[PDB]
């Protein structure tokens, strides 16, 4: 819906000041502290302050561990979602490791974890990376480390052949059944801001409700997970004895081998005796210190299930291109230059693909910077050359690197929108509600209602504006005319849309007779206007930008 | 030895310029681009350029891998020596691992390496650290990784009891002899700029002379070493047979157990036969598909030596506090501010303990900075806000953090010395040869000869100087008088010690009648003098420093 805005008057000039005590900036390169009239889409301006972000060359060494900032982990610095998961797949090989490990056959043995590839890619929002330097199972590198192996049920042991001297059946580890049934562990998902916990079996009424098993280390991007039910089968041998009996010559041995006992046939020439043929598989053990005291039986095989829960950790991170943000502004009658870096900045690769800044005009600024068109980005709170806070986000690929789209995303996820770029001139000056009011960064009902300023048709449509929402006004600079004999004017719009005013500054911009400086850089703060004017020579060479300060009567 | 220096004259002033277009600096905080007359010991000045180094807060995450810069590894960035070494100590435990590993009983088994603690401490010059995240042998973390296990001689195998069906003696791994002899590996020292190599057995005349075994990765601080002769003993069993013979009823078995053979006694009721008692230890194997075809013998134990060479890598680093260097200078009639960072600078902890800068007056500078009084330091080559090169050193503890001592050390190891601080006034102006000549940073013969300037007694002994060796002169600023009615003068000394000149600048420093500005900041470049004068109010409050430029007639 459209809303007419009447021109209520012309604010006169109360004073004009020069600014000849500042670093010289090339009219060809731009002002280091004053935003150009073409940069409204990069700001939520608050004064004569300018920012610029640069991206450092980077490699796989510049890592950002997954340290999620949550109610449970308020010290984390990652705002983007990430939910990796995987399983311990059961097969002869992995089962070997688990078996040798739980039975103490070798404490170095460990099964390799199988992460779900897609969960690591994380939809590229952002693309995550597994830190394979975190651990190694022998010659194999892996981003996962099994912390605890817990058999669901006590590990069984098989008996051995009775001891010659003791006549006692020993013990040994069951034997993995190669052609047995393998069950994969359940789904193991990593958590970073709390420990893995199992319901306290005694919960109602005794505390605590849950029992922590293992803990993650979010600062190092280490998550914690539980992979239940890893299963495989083993063969257990139980010694099942059969009676041993004696007979003596002349009695004869059975015509057929014995199957339910062993018979020992004694003679005169051999009072000790010799056993009658017995079914293969039967084991006879003659006690050495009393051969006439032997026992017999078989080591019968039994198939059994071995289930184990495995708790493990995983190390993750994403690439994070070091940044360098220049933050310069005017104050105390001089220019304050400030620089700050994030990460191990080395050499500049380029300027940041996207960057929007909300400033207070005094070195204060909260910004959103994405080195690329998608992926890792930083929501940064800063003051001068000091980084107060940093929270990372990720720009979805579905934005196709669209400034307009990104603007809305940043608006919706971070409450930031370039309020300084709404003014435009076609047949008349116009600006959507959102920017004019400059209070709600998000799109919404009435947010796109158009405020059209009556009596502004004389201005050129190619005029460019950068506005400053302060107090009752939205002050935007750069209403230019097709006729240079007509000096640029500053526009003062009421944020309630009641009406607007212009401020003719033809005098302040007057260099020669019938010749004025154009407004190319503009800012408004504390009721003071700051102007920057491009400059060149008769020949056409770039010169230092002209800086003035103009105070309007309000 | 002393050398008289006559006053040859007074250079007049050819021109005076003001500098009112620069950032305001507090007379209480200092000039951001002009070295104070009290900072000669911090520079080898070349113009109106000032540097300052800050140290960032740091923890164990700020690591500097041991990457030595050598003819073989010119891309390395470490100049300090480091020679870690250790051994693989032989004992039942480590031997177990080596045995199970070389015989393939388990490829995850590995012996832990024992580094020589003192070699890691490295005399604290600097203190090195082992990266235990590099590898793990099961639950144990270790900065070392065995790459190759190479038995000095083919691994022996012991025979087993002949197979029932096949009647063939098998094989199995020898048995480690617990109470055996253990030999430690030889001395294993890590190298970083080349691979470990063994003489090519065929060298004369066939190439290459040596054979690379394993390679280090200096960029990651990974060294490579060879630990020869790790030794332990094992018991090997060789199947030594004895003949098997038959006899038949009525013949009788020997009265005593057989010790050199086995006798099988057949009968009518048992055509197969029963063996006559035989010495314990003897093993009889009756072929199942022909019991009358059995063999006998013993599994005789033999002690043997097992030696193995182990090649391994180790990951090392030292703590490296991120740095931030401000580099500002005057040029093109304005002040050029530049900042640069090294490492992941976060928050400032303090100013660098020690720092000396050789400047060219145009943003160019090569410096030596040590965040602390001893330890890791950086030799840095820079231009404006760009780090050209960085080479790390370590300041020996034996310097006790002595500026004077450090100065000499830096002089001797890096060819850098604060040439700007030699001038001094007692009864007369005086300066050692080294600084006056400003060509050889190191101490040496004649380097401490004193040049005394005649006719300079009127100056105050509390005068402070910062000199600039350029072309034929050593221009130092700040010859002050006890009587303020007498303005400061700049001293121009000939580097060949032929004589000196003064430059009276009472006019340029004249603010009021019978009142002048004192020279508090000074620099000389391209025949132009740059002055900074402290300022205050009648009340005594700090004001902006006054800056002028004075050209002398030469
Ligand atoms: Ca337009
Ligand atoms: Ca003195």
């Amino acid at each position: 819906a459209n809303f007419n805005v009447p021109k209520l008057g012309v604010f006169p000039v109360a004073a004009v000041f020069d600014i000849d005590n500042v670093p010289e900036d090339s009219s060809a390169t731009g002002s280091r502290w004053l935003p150009s009239i073409y940069q409204g889409g990069n700001y939520w301006g608050g004064g004569p302050q300018a920012l610029h972000a640069q991206v450092s060359n980077f490699d796989s060494s510049n890592r950002l561990p997954y340290n999620p900032r949550t109610e449970n982990n308020p010290a984390g610095n990652c705002a983007f979602a990430f939910n990796p998961f995987g399983q311990y797949i059961s097969n002869i090989s992995s089962a070997q490791s688990v078996h040798r490990r739980i039975y103490g056959i070798d404490l170095n043995d460990e099964p390799l974890f199988s992460p779900n590839a897609a969960s690591i890619t994380n939809g590229g929002n952002p693309t995550m990376s597994q830190d394979t330097g975190y651990h190694n199972i022998g010659p194999i590198n892996t981003a996962y480390k099994a912390e605890i192996f817990r058999p669901v049920n006590p590990l069984p042991m098989s008996d051995t052949a009775p001891d010659p001297e003791t006549l006692e059946p020993g013990q040994t580890e069951p034997l993995i059944k190669s052609d047995g049934v393998y069950s994969n562990s359940g789904i193991a998902s990593f958590i970073f801001d709390r420990p893995v916990t199992e319901p306290n079996p005694n919960w109602p009424p005794l505390p605590p409700p849950v029992i922590p098993i293992i803990y993650p280390t979010p600062a190092l991007g280490i998550g914690a997970a539980a992979a239940y039910g890893f299963g495989y089968q083993v063969t257990v041998y139980r010694w099942e004895e059969i009676p041993v009996e004696f007979i003596a010559d002349p009695e004869t041995c059975p015509a057929q081998p014995t199957t339910d006992k062993v018979i020992i046939r004694t003679t005169d020439l051999n009072p000790e005796g010799s056993p009658c043929a017995y079914e293969a598989g039967i084991i006879l053990v003659r006690q050495t210190s009393n051969p006439m005291n032997a026992v017999a039986g078989r080591l019968v095989p039994y198939v059994e299930d071995i289930a184990v829960d495995i708790f493990l950790t995983g190390k993750f991170f994403t690439l994070n291109p070091p940044l360098r943000i220049t933050n310069n502004y005017f104050a105390d009658d001089e220019v304050k230059e400030n620089t700050v870096t994030i990460g191990n900045y080395t050499t500049t690769l380029s300027s940041a693909y996207y960057a929007v800044y909300k400033t207070d005009g005094y070195g204060g600024a909260t910004c959103f910077i994405a080195s690329g068109g998608a992926g890792i980005s930083a929501l940064v709170q800063l003051q001068d050359n000091s980084v107060l806070d940093v929270l990372y986000y990720s720009l979805p690929l579905s934005l196709g690197g669209s400034k307009a789209a990104i603007d809305e995303w940043v608006a919706n996820n971070c409450g930031l929108f370039p309020m300084s770029g709404g003014l435009d001139k076609t047949t008349l000056l116009e600006i959507p509600r959102r920017q004019l009011e400059a209070i709600n960064p998000q799109d919404g009902p009435g947010q796109y209602d158009l405020f059209i300023l009556d009596d502004s048709g004389a201005y050129a449509s190619f005029s460019s504006f950068i506005g400053y929402p302060e107090a009752a006004y939205y002050v935007a600079g750069a209403a230019t005319f097709m006729d240079v004999e007509n000096p640029d004017e500053i526009i003062f719009i009421l944020r309630n849309g009641a009406g607007w005013y212009a401020c003719e500054i033809g005098d302040a911009l007057k260099i020669a007779d019938d010749e004025f400086d154009s407004v190319d850089y503009f800012a408004y703060r504390g009721g003071v206007m700051f102007i920057g004017s491009a400059r060149y020579t008769e020949g056409g060479d770039p010169l230092p930008i002209k800086y003035r300060a103009i105070i309007p009567g309000l």
